[PDB]
């Protein structure tokens, strides 16, 4: 019964890659002092089935202090947007997180660091020649540095696994793409605050101030939808393919520090910011990681460098210092079917306000 | 009866199955030649005819001495890409297949690639690896009164792929020669002087006027699969695949004018794989400052992608994982390949910001046609 | 063609066994040495499901108790922090038995880049090499400790996907066995002017250098929940009935000029080929080699080619070149297999020849038990 609702799905996706054209248009751009404001609703038009946004992002900075200079964060660009909120045509809402787990997702997806341009020994003058994604890594005293940022909204898994995609053939219920912006209380860190949230930090970053912020949103989707008597992949349409993030407290030095997966949702990745004290270390404040069920099963505990292994495999590089990422795209986590799931971290050392800020890629019935 | 056709697309993909399966891949020298560029830079090169050819491997070296007594070269944006300027094949029956220049070709084997062609990626790996065998390199200058060695690889293909033999072709034993035709650069194409055009050469620079090849080389490698399998109704083989042109060409037009829509028509019966288009801005090429954006689109005013220089650029960052040279920009439409036809006219638009005086636009082209 | 059937079958159980079974890592052992007491260790992997390999992490400070002379690393470097590897498997027959470096070059290819590396790109965010997975300092000063960090996969199963060469360890009685043998103070520390391939530093501080202590943990990688038939457990028997091994030799006699000629032995598939040319202890960048080849019993070479021809191809597989004098030939789609078209060489014709020159082949092959 459900069996022939699988094949028919898979086959109407087929058909519809097949036979509509993908599209990629701007929607609306607007350039904006954050001071002023900076929240953002963009209406997405109504055609076909939407697949994503792609989300340009440019910046100048000014660093006014007398004397110091202030330097990236970790994060760095990937905080221009705080958070991005998505509603599709019925006002049901999808993706609703930060811009740096959107980033790090991005990345995982991508199987490097998202549109970034690799080095390589070549004489041709291939490299970083337009600037895609980028910022200076510091801005002096009396500076302004200029910064390009890109972001991917997905609704669809990705370019022909239409779920999550959304049908917005629906005229007078539009959708809703939410960007929150940085502003200058969220982009610069003193010397000595935490880092998380800020794109510079430094003894310049009191007088460090955007003179500006402007966004392009593109919208990617599908046109020419092909028609029998119209083929659509219900299954597809009716799933959620959601990013969402939250913070946990309670750590203690050699404890093991349980997250569980609340599912009924199939966990496709997770992604966990050790966030200690706003000190972010390269895994010498962890003892092990673990993702395990109920039946003190760890399926996958192990030492932080060997975690990191395994996150070599998946982007060519290391996610940066504290971030820590899991893959379970072919076996999501999915708790009624593997009971109480939960992912941990026993850490070595814990400071004060300590905590793990949790990411998750998931697909999840929709209504 | 459209059914002819898909029977005749399953008997060439089972045929280039059994032809996968069967024959045994191949690749050797069929010439190396080491010559002065002041004596000759044309070259004619007659291929084996030998099963079925997959395409060419064409490893070029050089030396070049800037005898300037004072002023430096550095590589232009192409470099050693300009090392050969123009490749031309022809089938025994004498059709021509790809007919391009060296950067062209040499942008389409980085696009295929992945990753800027048989390049050595940095990592921070302890163990040493790395750009041990200059596989493809070139000094980033020339003092005067230095001599720089160069090395440039190009792939000259035939079929579309190794999996993949649509465009190959049946080097059969017509008594009818293939022909690889290499023009390469000379004393007056790879040095350009200050405020000259870079486009075509390999360096540029003050001493410029005094720089010379003290000699290039070449050696061609034909890469062919053998012991072709025999049925009962005698060799088979992907008819289909056989009788169908992979080629590479390139075209320059020009007729910009700030902020208006400059299109190049794609032509019918051709499937367009891939499209870059180089914005020789008067021998000046920018990172993107000198367009509004640029675009695909068909006459019914429908852009399916119209982008500002850097999203287009974003795009192309997912395909070769790093930006083209400055003013190169590239489109990739393998897997619906522009076809006019099934879609109706199709162009390629670039709106200029900027046009400075001999503004062009170079295009290379990837298809697939029918050879009638 | 009641081959077909098997076959039919194999791939019909692999895809149930790997949609069916939950994949587990676990470390199974842990030790800290001095090399200078003990550097040979039999690891027992414990005997649970289908087992697909062992990931080997080895960690060790290395001190530099010259006065004043400092090392710097070989070409191989922490990839000879394991000497050798062989596994037994629980019916005793041997899988791998191979050297560190050949293990991790082909750790390299089968990745398709530098095994475990971190690529170097413009992202402003800063991603990068953050963890260290595999790392060494590239000189250890006069007076210096050194920490490094070296990672091995040894494979059993061929991919995460194809369970060639995979083993079942319900097969209880007799434990399987994998042999770890450690560099020493007697291999890790190359003289200057002594043959560098072994070792991990070389140069005029070596004869005081001596390892602080090493220390290794063995990951376990299985696949549990085995999905059970109507007549038992789904297995794809041609996979489990099949080792996928790594082996190395080695080959003298080489004379400028003319074709030195390796023989593939018959019944093995080879997937691929490393052959590396210890020119009497110095290591070349091609320029000692006039071209290297893959010849057939009368015919002649399917793949003759100058030194950075062949690198070219290997660029195509690995994004990088492989150190000096270290060789790379993939044949994964095209195995090479005598029985299929009579006895097949790997060829070097070498331009120059020193004393003790010769050939370290390294090979990676499927065969029946």
């Amino acid at each position: 019964r459900n069996q022939q609702a699988m094949a028919a799905n898979l086959q109407a996706r087929q058909i519809v890659l097949q036979q509509s054209y993908p599209v990629i248009q701007q929607v609306e751009t607007q350039t904006f002092d954050p001071a002023n404001r900076s929240v953002f609703d963009v209406t997405p038009a109504n055609v076909g089935i939407v697949k994503g946004f792609l989300v340009k992002v440019t910046a100048a900075i000014t660093n006014n202090h007398a004397t110091e200079a202030v330097a990236l964060t970790d994060f760095g660009p990937a905080n221009l947007v705080q958070r991005v909120i998505y509603y599709d045509p019925d006002n049901q809402r999808h993706t609703e997180t930060s811009g740096w787990h959107l980033h790090f997702v991005n990345t995982a997806k991508q199987g490097a660091p998202f549109l970034s341009s690799m080095v390589t020994d070549s004489p041709i003058k291939y490299g970083d020649v337009m600037n895609v994604i980028d910022a200076p890594a510091t801005i002096a005293a009396g500076a302004t540095g200029e910064l390009t940022m890109y972001y991917w909204v997905p609704l669809a898994y990705s370019e022909t696994d239409l779920t999550g995609a959304v049908l917005a053939n629906v005229p007078q219920s539009k959708q809703r793409l939410k960007l929150e912006f940085a502003n200058n209380n969220t982009a610069f860190a003193a010397v000595g605050a935490n880092p998380l949230e800020a794109i510079y930090q430094g003894a310049g970053a009191a007088d460090c101030e955007f003179e500006e912020i402007s966004y392009t949103v593109y919208q990617s989707y599908l046109d020419q939808l092909p028609v029998g008597q119209y083929i659509l992949p219900l299954i597809d349409l009716s799933t959620l393919y959601n990013l969402e993030n939250s913070a946990q407290a309670g750590l203690t030095p050699n404890v093991d520090f349980v997250v569980q997966y609340a599912n009924l949702y199939r966990y496709l990745s997770t992604i966990a910011v050790f966030d200690n004290g706003g000190s972010f270390n390269a895994g010498t404040d962890i003892n092990y990681l673990s993702q395990r069920t109920a039946n003190f099963s760890d399926t996958r505990k192990l030492d932080p460098k060997t975690w990191a292994a395994q996150t070599r495999r998946r982007i060519a590089t290391d996610f940066p210092k504290g971030v820590y990422y899991c893959d379970n795209r072919d076996k999501p986590i999915y708790t009624l079917q593997y009971g109480n799931v939960g992912f941990v971290v026993n850490p070595k050392t814990v400071n004060q306000n300590a905590r793990l800020l949790m990411g998750y890629e998931y697909f999840t019935s929709r209504t």
